[PDB]
């Protein structure tokens, strides 16, 4: 699809094995000095010279069996940081040149979030997947133009062995909080601590305790131990693939959780710049498990039937 | 009744067919220049000069069959905005002159909240409607004196063909919350989005995506589409009858609902000047349906038997 | 029909389904500076320039089944205020221009008076609805010519499923009464308090208690509670649509009534310049109900018959 | 959805309960001094500054049992006036500001046209609603840009108890016609007389004889009686909620009729800047009634099913 600036458009999917949503951009400069440098993404204000990804609110929803289910609580900057916590930083935050006045920005946003462990939403005769995208004022700023173009859903191969329905949501802690116990959902599977600024040289100065409590695990975190704990999913020699005031916690089916964030001080930012909490839970059911068994048996019988001999 | 400043008062109704609560006022100014302007109601602070209804805490309840049913969760400003989103706006926002130092303020708060479609609480020999009104510190201010008088509950005709018991409550979304998947009640029938602020001219600036998901309907709401939807219930040519950041969603028997409200940012106010989500649900039962059918048969047998000829 | 000044005219209607009476005017001024301002309709005295509708005596009567029934106790100003207590005030009280000398006036006077809930007089082979209208001395005053043209009775669709015979009458309280218990008829259904003067700016100064009692309901009215109770019919933010010393009490078939009007003081005006209690009752019976049910079944049988397929 | 300039887009709905079509707009001014003044809608020419909504075509069609049913004869200015003869007029004719260069325009167009009493098109396993919208040359003009947007069709609650498929059509009387007999359809239920100009101070001058002849009624209309007649659906004190050269006739199941419009002279405008006769008839059948009765018994059975106790 393509959406104008100051515009909204839906999207419907009837029979697909859908996983992951592309977001492409296409920025058009006014003069050559508007792209003499790289298009560093503004978030708040005070350098509104380029893209501002906060002002797109992608909602996904599933109509399934006469009911509704909600995905993607509507912030493209949150989905950009959460997808590119182990990706990005060249093809999204600083973009790819193509011409003298053309530069793009690209993210793959999977439904589970994890690039190496995806979900695959199946579809049938009466269910439908609906993707609703808004573009509002202040999405491109000064040096960009109102002839930008965006992109749409990507599909996936028939890995529709789907167990579940991957939910994804935020918490958005306030300005000068000192301690906040953030109770989270049932089956949470992944927890991430995202920040969208680096006001000074790359020193965190934000966290001083993090307590993840469950039935399956306790994990207590010093600020230095967070800097280590972000560096388990990256096997590059560099410790981070995003802005170095963040942290990250991948798991496998936590059954209950409370994430206590024990902040430092006023360098926890103000005016919604500050650190957001993003969790990616799911729901599942017996009939989806039975359709998973039926789909695996149909593909298995097809593969056994389609091999002759020799 | 009349209730003094810094005082309590309760109320019991034993045999009525009751619908709605009057709230009157009587402001006695210290000097004429206190009424040189109108008596426009302050809400937060910084001009404690006229009536503030954020301090009056009406709590109603129904003692019925030895159980209890709590009504009207305690804010006169909440009930005044929710009732008079389509009514009022002059005899509550401004006042009605009576003398140089006398001006009143008047609202009718029906139990369903809809003045065009009310409910009618029937009573019997044992059940009792217990209404309770407080007036607490800091509700009149600097220009006014401590000799005001407020009012009481109004009745209704024998339209006690009643099907249900209408409850009414709020949610009061957070300070700088950007997204909230608000779960709502079972059978909700009326949903309103209230707001009590204008920092700038009459531009919404707060709502940017509203999703009303239910069993019998799904409606997605763009920020312009809210301004349309509020203009359906008012057949006047003006687009609103309240402070113009509100919106209003009247319905009929929603089976279950998740209303996902997605705000923009920090222009959603903090410190209780923020957006209030108000719903008016109900309970019902088979024996209350039997009382409705039997009462209609009593009235219809009366109107047949009481008409002679010519 | 049309009636000259200092004249009279009768009217008969034999086979219609009739609901209400139109009254129009056509004022032709003497000079343009007479209508330099709008024709503010004078009532009392002392500025006898423009139209005075106090001097038109519309009497309706229903010759039905060999019997007579008297309707509309003869004041066009009373029927204008009582009908257009929520209507009018621009096409009646202020007029609509057509030329430099031509300005018209308009009211619609339904039989029940409630424009959204009317009554529809049916007719048969022998009965006849008669309308007798006088126009007497002093109907136009100084700045108007003697050549106005008025209107006649309107009709209605066959929604003559008629349940009753709607009557309407007035009281005309005395000069400086302080307390008047006005006992009323059997089945009254609508009560209003009109007033035809405003001595000062819009301050009521006329009412300190109104007591209404029945078998069916029971209401007590403080001076402020009258201003609230008037505002349950008008969805506009402004509290009233007339001289702002009025009030209005609409119901559903009050079974018996006494209305104790308890006035403030001497500003209850003298010499018919005063507060008029106006009610709109009816009389019904069994054979009228039998005509109603048989008419509903014939219309329903026709509507079922005339819808073939597809 | 959105539709670009010189563009066209359809829309298919398969299983809903659909009623009413939103139309939103978004106007982007070149400089701030364009929207320094209000975006008043042009109609013909010679100041094509803002939105000219006589060019947008909206056609609705209903595929049902392999057949076709055509709705909405392709004119936005027709549907805007016929919707906003008692609604709108501020969020459509005057616009609502969102920014210094951004103003919107809103109408709700229900399928009956009466916002207070709509029909509700149901849908099942084979039928489909197809809304086809065109936007053509010369719709925005001088003081705007080529980057505007629209909105989509709204849904409805399950009031799909539908008795009838509503049709809607216009007549478009000539440039200097003065006498016309317009034979209407079978069952018409709503008749309106629109006018889309104001040449001088808003003296009506347009109609002088409207003769409505039907089965259930036979009404005549002088030009004064029309200005009365439009003031029966409004209960504001102002006599009209449109541009005051119109008139209006809402009804209930006129069995067959012909309306005879008799214009005066020269003030019957030319170039189709003139009076349009618009009616909103319907077609229905026995099997649609059978699905209506079966649907009402379904929802009644569910409402008695889910009422537990107490």
């Amino acid at each position: 699809m393509t959406i104008k600036y100051l515009s909204s458009e839906t999207e419907k999917l009837m029979n697909q094995t859908v996983s992951g949503i592309d977001v492409c951009f296409t920025l058009i400069g006014v003069d050559d000095d508007s792209f003499a440098s790289g298009s560093k993404n503004d978030y708040i204000s005070d350098t509104p010279k380029f893209l501002d990804p906060s002002n797109v609110h992608i909602k996904a929803t599933l109509k399934r069996g006469g009911k509704d289910y909600v995905l993607f609580s509507e912030n493209l900057a949150l989905l950009a940081k959460y997808s590119t916590i182990t990706q990005g930083r060249d093809q999204w935050e600083e973009g790819v040149k193509l011409a003298a006045k053309e530069m793009v920005h690209l993210v793959y946003i999977p439904f589970s979030g994890n690039t190496n462990w995806p979900a695959h939403i199946n579809l049938k005769d009466n269910d439908v997947l609906e993707v609703y995208v808004n573009v509002v004022r202040g999405a491109y700023g000064a040096e960009l133009d109102a002839n930008a173009c965006i992109c749409d859903v990507r599909t996936s191969p028939s890995i529709g062995v789907e167990k579940f329905i991957p939910f994804m949501t935020s918490y958005s802690i306030r300005a000068n909080q000192a301690t906040d116990l953030v109770n989270l959902g049932n089956d949470v599977t992944r927890i991430a601590l995202l920040s969208m600024t680096n006001d000074v040289s790359n020193i965190p100065n934000a966290f001083t305790d993090v307590t993840l409590s469950s039935d399956r695990l306790d994990k207590n975190f010093n600020s230095n131990q967070l800097i280590l704990e972000h560096s388990k999913c990256i096997e590059d020699s560099v410790r981070s693939h995003a802005n170095e005031v963040d942290s990250y916690l991948i798991h496998e089916d936590i059954e209950i959780d409370s994430a206590k964030v024990h902040l430092k001080m006023n360098p926890a930012k103000i005016r919604e710049n500050t650190i957001y909490l993003v969790r990616s839970h799911f729901q599942t059911s017996l009939e989806i498990l039975q359709k998973a068994v039926a789909m695996e048996e149909k593909h298995q019988s097809a593969d056994i039937a389609k091999v002759p001999a020799t």
